[PDB]
């Protein structure tokens, strides 16, 4: 009568970064038994700042492969890009059951370590049948937040993760979530993407605006042929003129185009400055650019045609 | 008897959504850089209330493609034309506006206030932002405590300085805030409580002399994430760029590939700051890289754009890590 | 085929305060008929400083006879009291087509005055489909707003309005919207309260912590008989020693006592250092002073037992 | 050879959460003031590292039951024992920490450094962020660099200045932040970078001497809302109440019932300040009262509880309503 609860670990400084074993992370919060039955299995053991399209993968397939066997899971994780692989996830797993990752500001032996009442907090979510549905969520400083709109805000502070744009889903208190929220956008098994077979993901790279922006990144990547390029733009998407001139060349040579945003909150919108229809590029709504090239990457799996694809950008 | 008399003000225009216009007032779509000084001045009557306004055009542009050029024209422009007037408003778009105040901030000698203005709706929509944004940057740059404050920008019945402060959101009409330190004072009724004024070194405290300066060092920028290519930062190091800031994930750390090719980028004579896309808090020292062993330069609590600017300036008087480091320790 | 919209005024700045009727605010924006058809009544001429109950039922009631002849609502209302009455309709509104209250920072007649905008994306939102079943609604700086969460954040910020604890709803750019949330408290039509037949409310005051708080103003609604006393506490709820006993003495004497905070964000919560259940106080969670006393009013309409009030607090 | 030596560091204990202490590390059941100093400084082993610390128990409580004798108690502490030590860390509740660290900010002549801290969860609780507050706590009290700057409070990394600094959030270890115009320094590895100091006088350039005073004047606050009784304004003009705060609604504004019995109050001699129950932002002058015309004072970004301070001390030197406005101007 305790739920059946999962740890995935992959690292981090919760376990510092990527050195403690999931076992000994695991073992320093006995206060678990109170909660839940917990099984600990270790994916990989890095720093998140070097995370890639392989672990992904790795992840979506264990736990839509292992989603009968439990009745949760948690995933331990890097702060760096922990943003990127909760929404990898949300957009890929299909399993309902609640999805939670979980990191630490601080290493274990760190005057006032966030990690262990963090893993507490994320088993509890995990545990809590009101937090399927959901999609995958990030359980860090007492709150629940959506794998979507989540993103880390100060390089220090262990209350960096919130939902900037939309908010959290619920606060944590005494073991018990207050959910008031959820996310609208499609995800998990209301998603098309299915990584089931699939061993690499599409080529997409980043490239950043600011004044006198060189051309040079974009033209590496368009003269490497990748599949899609997300830009971080200026203000809400705008592209340094060189920039513009190269990705509008690339957009219409084979390379998919995102318009994102540098800037840390709102919506990079059509119908402002930027003709999107006409250069045939996408603008990336709230996804920043880290979480647009996730869905870029998964859009061109189903699609190479830049209509087809903002309407991805529209759903999900 | 005594007579009231106004300060001098130059609004030098360069340009943005302030200066933008579109077909509908309700619509969204617009383009920039399309109505002169002139108009803007005549949209704000009450601007003669507070002040003698002069305005020069000295280029019509989105802001999205501002350049080293126009830096230095503005620069030698306040620094050159320092006497000649009571105090400067920029007219600028807001996508880089923090980039050409910090710029500014660390080029002008003129210690009279430099003011910069935007707005985040163009010229013609209903409840313009821009007129009153900047009949307050008047206001600022004519108040005699803005001076010695360093370069500043005013948005939103707000005075930032040139330094911390930053767009948050892509259309909010509050989106400028200095987000690590705050800002400086508010404006209400025409009048400033200033509060705080930046510690770190700026204007005429700065060694940096663009008077003769024709161009400026090449330092550009690569982005960290998950997978992240190596390839734009091999394609800055093959062109010869002088310095690269790196838009590191968390505290300024970088994904394996990218600090492979900086670290023999470094060895080589680059100069290379870590930064973060994080967009608050400082990328520090002592932390998850060993900036001494690397010759790597932490940039602190400037953004990637911004450690560009200071780079860029850095560049101008020496190439060794160490004394770059100090730079960003100061400035 | 555009919508039937009815703008019900009350006043506040974005008619100045209240000096300006309803006919000269919507004829000052011409643009509204490529939207709506607005037709205007006149409810009050007032600061929203002088917000008082009447008001409040008059409008639940004209709201509620007139559902069935419009297509959506928009209130014109000051700022200072908008989240008050926001989070009053919510609860007694039976309609669940849209209801929308707008207001303005700056008059008419000031250098970029934020009403003419506001007002008009206040009609947007009222007209949108979308709108409807979500509570009643704000509307302001471009952000669709919940009537539970949404309060004033800063004394003349064009951008004062904010969902603090949960966050907007949608953010409206090009006249549309992009709904992502919607509240999960039960609103309108599925709260009990129903205030058609009432001409007034029970007597519910507000006292504020502090160092060295003096007991007078407690005592001062006690000896008139208050139905109710709501506390803005310092940090979670927590009460001043002389308040403390005071209000315990009214709890057990036919006061219902709430327990909120004027920390602005955040829940007040059960489990920390007061022992509700045996004071006979009721958490008000993330109610603020003044939007549990919206509520605790409404409560006491059906019940005098705090354990029935803090179910209260628990549902809407 | 020279020889390193370590700060003398005072810590004074009131009590708070960060003595704090419940049955269970994992239930959020707590009782405050239960835990004596010396437990705290042994729960930090480092502080060895960065200072000698000396601990002295005022009182243990939670500082929900703060009070002008305690107030009274620590600055004439502090300033009977400024020559004794390098420097103070009063730990104290986080309920109204923002209203001590105002007190003693106006009434401390000491000008070495006084630094307040608490925690949000107990000494007891898992992940318990009381002992890294203490040691940050600790070093910046320790450093040099902090002197000057008023009485400050460290939580959660930060230095904040003892007038903007408020509590934000119910429950969150970052709930405290300077609201207005943002913090003074971040805390990394023992270091702090320090840019910005609080322009409004304090400490030793105020002239708020409590060294003889065994009380303080009465003043009360009231709050504002829609239909708002003016029965707790009534009570506290009846008590005979040497001031009143009001807790406004937007820009200060009052409902009509409470604006009327303190513009009588107002009249007879009761000094009256407009604050606001908005989080952040000044009450103005200019807006929708005619202060002036019935003698009341604006609180400018003071909230309703801080004005109570300022009020308080004030009184002790006027109960002239122009007077009173230039010191909430001044200070
Ligand atoms: N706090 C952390 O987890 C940072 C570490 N570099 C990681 O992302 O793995
Ligand atoms: N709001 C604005 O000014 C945006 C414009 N693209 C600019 O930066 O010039
Ligand atoms: N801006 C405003 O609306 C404030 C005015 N006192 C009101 O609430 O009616
Ligand atoms: N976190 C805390 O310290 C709360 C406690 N009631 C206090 O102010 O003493
Ligand atoms: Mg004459
Ligand atoms: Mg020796």
């Amino acid at each position: 009568h305790l739920p059946n609860i999962t740890i995935l670990a992959t690292g981090g400084t919760i376990a510092g970064v990527g050195k403690v074993g999931v076992e000994n992370l695991v073992n320093a919060v006995p206060q678990l038994k109170d909660i839940a039955n917990v099984k600990g299995e270790q994916v990989v053991n890095i720093g998140s700042q070097d995370m890639n399209d392989n672990v992904w993968l790795t992840l979506a397939k264990k736990i839509n492969t292992d989603c009968d066997k439990t009745d949760g899971f948690v995933i331990t994780h890097g702060v760096d890009t922990m943003e990127e692989t909760a929404y990898f996830l949300d957009l890929t797993v299909k399993c309902d059951k609640p999805v939670v990752m979980v990191g630490a500001m601080r290493p274990s032996t760190s005057m006032s370590a966030d990690g262990p009442f963090n893993l507490y907090n994320a088993v509890v979510t995990a545990a809590d049948k009101a937090s399927a549905n959901r999609g995958v969520l990030v359980v860090m400083n007492d709150t629940v937040l959506d794998g979507r709109d989540v993103t880390t805000t100060n390089t220090t502070d262990v209350a960096t993760f919130k939902s900037v744009n939309y908010g959290p889903l619920g606060y944590i208190h005494n073991g018990k979530i207050d959910y008031q929220r959820t996310p609208a956008r499609k995800h998990t098994s209301d998603t098309p993407f299915d990584v089931s077979k699939l061993n690499e993901l599409p080529k997409v790279g980043i490239v950043y605006n600011y004044a006198n922006a060189s051309d040079l990144p974009a033209k590496a990547l368009v003269d490497a042929g990748y599949d899609g390029i997300v830009s971080a733009g200026v203000g809400n998407g705008n592209l340094y003129k060189s920039v513009f001139d190269t990705l509008a060349t690339a957009a219409k040579t084979g390379t998919a185009v995102v318009r994102s945003s540098r800037v840390p909150t709102g919506a990079t919108t059509q119908d402002a400055e930027v003709d999107d229809a006409k250069y045939g590029f996408v603008a990336s709504g709230t996804l920043n650019p880290q979480k647009a090239r996730v869905l870029l990457q998964l859009a061109l799996t189903q699609t190479k045609d830049p209509q087809q694809i903002q309407q991805i950008f529209n759903q999900y």
